[PDB]
This record gives structure tokens, sequence and C-alpha cells, in this order.
């Protein structure tokens, strides 16, 4: 069949598996993010009280290490991360094949998020043209060394929520949808990102630069959109910090359509509501959010994906779509 | 009659106010902590993304600086900073005098907290000991150059929330309080830090250390000691990020209470639960966190000092408690 990694969840985004460096297989907790490109890891020269109980990576213990060391220093305001590249062994499963990988040896921010999971670093799954260092995908890379026939992955989400989800490599498994399987063609080589006409109420976008993003547990919209689609909405804004809340029955909330020339992709109210009660409960939280990235930009994160099964082709420039099986 | 500051209110913490430094009054937002003992403030050096859209302090412009260039490198998990030492003019209303500072040279993390509000940094309200540099505070330091009769001051915040909060220096202010004012002594010339014997249900801690804290929006609670309390009080956890939830019309929630040898401070389950609907609304979230800081180690942040009107005398090492007014 084909190669799988378990996705564990964490903040409520569903993500995170391991995957192994050196010839020693040093196992190590990733976010697998498909909106980025390098693969970074804590390095055992780390000297941050952030890194202390994170799983190192010792370059000395591994056979097949080879020498980089091209500097990188990574800043936002969020926080700092500095270290080296270094070329090993990078594993999936049965895959392997030498990559290089950034080394990180000092990291300052990130908090809470951080050091308060388990995960170690993330595993970006981009494209060349997002990386640091212009490095072919670890995917691509598997497909060059005539590891895997495609240069192809899936990531499958429960629609039931509890359970494991998958990342599979090299292949389409059939048993993770149903229905046929829609292709879309990417707006660039950057991120996993595809041109759609997106109505929300009356309130619509046209030629949406929409991106999928694993890491986000939510639903993005750009600030003037969202503002039109909860005004007369009857969605109440309250807190401490966000939301927004509403009925859990309320039938005024519209249908999300994503429209491409061949299929519209929908988001009904239950697929973006959550239960906030366990007594009662007729209270639900709204899984969209206000954030402007980019000139007209939305994100689908996990409640699309736990909807839509979604396939990303390297070979083709093209995402995937299927309605999710169990 | 007493100098004043109006507190206004951020990310639900009411104690933001405003500062003047230099001869020239350069003005900035600041956090006044109690719970720390120095005055942070971005300089115009600081080549940070973080400092971008904050006010400088530039040392050329005004006519009262003394170099001091004492190096400082705070850093934790959350964040990295590093400035130095500065001595000019640090202004509350009618009150001045020369202090020193922290002119801060480089800011990474605390995010987002820091870059999305509008405070520059903060002003530390605490005792000598906890200072960088060994420093006396700011209001002791207002005594000593003859400026205010006593070394004292209060922080009142509106028992209705939507309103202003004041910080007052110098005296104690009538109106801001009904009935007696009582004093506790200080366990440890720090923080503004107190001995009480604290009962929630049947869970109970006596001789716990219980700290006053402006900065905080919530009430701490050692982390077995909430578990005590939550268990069997008909509360449930449930999110993606904490709470917790319970109905506002309770009837089983008990009242806080916070025993001296003298006066019993009481926190009803109205001043402790915090509304989420809008539309219904039976539906409240607890204001009541486990952190776990220091072996027996409460925090008492704005719902108890909505309350109560509380004074920080430097002098007498007390603190002071009455029902606040209005
Ligand atoms: C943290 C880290 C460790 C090692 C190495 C790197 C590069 C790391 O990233 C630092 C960084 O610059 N991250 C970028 C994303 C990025 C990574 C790599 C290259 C280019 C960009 C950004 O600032 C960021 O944190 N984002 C962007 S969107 C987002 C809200 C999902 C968030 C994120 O990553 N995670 C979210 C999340 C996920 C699960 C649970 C909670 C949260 C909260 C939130 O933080
Ligand atoms: C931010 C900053 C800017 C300039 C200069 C300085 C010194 C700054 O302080 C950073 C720092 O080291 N803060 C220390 C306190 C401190 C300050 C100075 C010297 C020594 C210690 C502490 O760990 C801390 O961040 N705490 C203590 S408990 C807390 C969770 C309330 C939190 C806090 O302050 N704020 C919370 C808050 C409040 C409102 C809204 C959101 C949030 C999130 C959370 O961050």
């Amino acid at each position: 069949e084909f190669d799988n990694v378990e996705l564990k969840d964490l903040a409520n985004v569903l993500s995170f598996g391991e995957a192994k460096l050196g010839d020693n297989g040093q196992k190590f907790n990733f976010l697998f993010h498909t909106a980025s490109s390098n693969v970074w890891v804590p390095s055992i020269k780390c000297t941050s009280e952030s890194c202390e109980s994170k799983n190192h990576y010792d370059s000395s213990k591994s056979k097949t290490y080879e020498k980089d060391d091209t500097p990188v220093k990574l800043t936002s305001k969020a926080g700092t991360i500095s270290g080296i590249f270094s070329k090993d062994l990078v594993t999936i499963g049965k895959l392997s094949v030498p990559y290089k990988f950034i080394e990180m040896t000092e990291i300052v921010g990130f908090e809470p998020f951080y050091s308060e999971s388990d995960v170690d670093g993330v595993f970006g799954l981009g494209w060349k043209d997002l990386s640091i260092g212009s490095i072919d995908p670890y995917i691509v890379e598997l497909k060059t060394q005539n590891k895997i026939e495609q240069a192809v992955y899936s990531i499958y989400l429960p629609p039931e929520n509890k359970n494991k989800g998958y990342l599979t490599i090299g292949g389409i498994e059939e048993r993770f949808f149903d229905g046929p399987l829609n292709y879309e063609k990417l707006n660039h080589d950057l991120m996993w990102q595809v041109d759609l006409d997106v109505h929300f109420g009356n309130v619509s976008s046209k030629k949406a630069n929409v991106i999928l993003d694993s890491a986000t547990s939510v639903i993005t919209v750009p600030t003037e959109f969202f503002n039109q689609f909860v005004e007369s909405a009857s969605v109440f804004k309250v807190p401490f910090l966000s939301l927004y809340v509403t009925t859990c029955g309320n039938t005024k909330l519209p249908t999300l359509e994503y429209r491409s020339p061949n299929k519209v992709y929908t988001l009904e109210p239950k697929q973006y509501l959550e239960p906030l009660e366990n007594i009662f409960s007729a209270l639900c939280m709204l899984n969209i959010v206000p954030i402007d990235l980019e000139k007209n930009t939305f994100v689908l994160g996990d409640p699309f994906m736990r909807k839509y099964f979604t396939v990303y082709d390297y070979d083709n420039h093209t995402v995937g779509f299927a309605l999710a099986k169990n």
C-alpha cells in the first residue's frame, strides 16, 4: 500500500506526527505544515530554556551526517529562532533519503504553544520557492531518488474528531474518501493555494486566493468580509478573547460556498460550529476568524479538511478534494 | 487633593495608564504593575519589529538626561528583552523626580500581548528588593524628595466594569470606598504579599502566601487546590483553551474566603463569574485559574480588586482593603 504517519491532535489542530533523523533513527514530534518548506529540529547545542524538554539531534551519533553549516536566523515579533543546516537521513515509515534540515541552536518566544505541547519542530511540506535555502521539497526528493512513484501526498482527518488522522505519501488511498476526486490548479507554486469564488451570506468575494493549511484549527476570512458576514447574522461578540458565540440550532447562519469552475465546496453550520456546553447545550462557538494575511486571502484549516479529504500533487501542480469517509 | 492617573482597560486587565519622561515630557502608555519593580521604556535605538509602532524615548532631546548605561538582559521562555539604564525626570501628574529606568534596545517575543495592544512598557510599583539594580521604588523616591507626604498609593477599580479606574499617590482618597479600611502585614517586602487562610469549598489552605497583582485579570490558585475545588462543584472543562464553564445562577458554587486574624475578605460567585452570552444568558465563565507559582501561592487580580479598593503603604509595610464605592 502507501506509507502512513498517524496524525496526533494537540491544541485542536490535527497534524502532529513522528519522523526520524539519522542512521540511528532519532525520533521527533513534528508539526507537518503544508504552508511552509523547511524541516526544523532542536540541536544538541541548543542552550535555550525552551529546548530543555524536547528531543535533540546529535550529529556526532549518526554515521550518515554531512556537514553543511549555512547559518539561519528567522525572526518575527512572535519569536526568534537561529541555527544551522545539516544533511542527514530523514525517515517516514519505509521512506528514507538524505535531506537538508535546520538544526536549531537558539529559540526564544513562540509561547506558550511551543514549550507546553510536546512538538519538537516543524516539518514543512510546501513548495521549493517558499523554502530557506531553495531546497527541493522532501516528497519531491523522495521521487528523484526512485523511492516513490509519484510526488504526491494526502491528508485525511476524521469527520468524527476524537479519532487519529493520516498523512499518506506516494499514492492515493481509496479507503479515505467517497465519490469522485476533484482537482484544482494552484495559482502559485508557493503554499498550496487555489483560486476560488467564495460566497458566505449575500457577502461574497470573487477570485479569492484560498490557502490550505493543516496548522490552522479554524476558517480564515478577510476582516472586511468577516464583519459583513457577522453583521445581521445574529452572531455575538462578548469576550475576554474573541470567539464568537451563537445558538447551535441557529437557522439563520448560511452555508459556506467555495466555487471553482467545476465543483462547489460547502461547509454547513454543523461543521463550522463547536459545542461549548456539556450541560445544555444549545450554545456554540463559531470557528471562523477575521484575519488579514494578504489582499483577498482565505485560509481553509481543520474544519474544512475534516469534511474534505485533500490530495497534494507536486507533479501536476494541483490540489485534490473529496468527501471524507468513516 | 491627591495625584491621579486614569486606568485604561486593555485585555480585560484594568491598569494601563500614562506617565511622562524627560524635561520635554514625552508621553508613554504603561502597565502599572504592583508585582514588579523597574520602569521599562522603548529606546529610540530599538531596532526590533515590535518597537516599531510604540513610543520611544530620545535621551538626546531631554535636557535633564543623565548617562548611566548599566546593561540589562532579562530573559524568559516567553521573550527576551535587553537595554540600558538612564536617569531622567519621571512624571505622573504634578509629581516629578529624577528616576533610573531601562531604555529598551532590543525586544523579542511576548506575543501577541505586546505588539497588538498599545502599551509601550511597564511601570513597576513593587519593593526595592525585587528590582534590577536595587533601586528605591518611584513613590519612595518621591517621598525622599519631599514631593509627597507619605509613600503610599491606592488602586481603585470600578465595581461596574465599563468605567475608568484610578491610581492615586501620596494619600488615601475617602470617595473611593465604604466602611473601615483594614490593614494587613506584608509577609515579605518583595511583591505586595500577605499571609491569609483561604477557604473555597470545604477545600482550604492555611497560611497561604497571597499576592496582589493588577496585571492579572483573574484569580489564581495552586493546581492541587483548584482540582479539589472543581471536582464535585459542577464546573465543566470543555475547551480549545481552558475556561471553565458553569451556570450563572448556580447555587452550588461557594463563596471565596480570605481570612486574616481580623477580617475575612469574600468573593461571591457574582464577582468571579463572567457572562458568555448576550442572547440567553444562563451561561458563565469561571474567572479562577490553576497556576503554580510558588509553594502555597495565590494571586488576587482584577475580580478581587473590583470589590475591594486597595491601599499600598510603603511606610508601614502594609496593604489596606475597603469595599469599593460607586
Ligand atoms: C514554533 C516553531 C518551532 C520550530 C520552528 C519554527 C519555524 C517555529 O515557528 C516559528 C514561526 O515563525 N512560525 C510562523 C509559521 C512559519 C513557520 C516556518 C516558516 C515560515 C513560517 C508563524 O509565526 C506562526 O507561528 N504561525 C503562522 S500561522 C499559525 C497561527 C498557525 C502559527 C503557528 O505556527 N502555529 C499556531 C499553533 C499551532 C498549534 C497549536 C497552537 C498554535 C498557536 C500558533 O502559534
Ligand atoms: C510585556 C513587557 C513589555 C515591556 C517590558 C516588559 C518587562 C514586559 O514584560 C514581560 C515580562 O517579563 N513579564 C513578566 C513580569 C515581569 C516584568 C518585569 C520584570 C520582571 C518580571 C511575567 O513573566 C509576565 O509576562 N506575566 C506575569 S503573569 C502574566 C501572565 C499576567 C504575565 C503578563 O505580564 N501579562 C499577560 C497579559 C496581560 C494582558 C494581556 C495579555 C497578557 C498575556 C500575558 O503575557
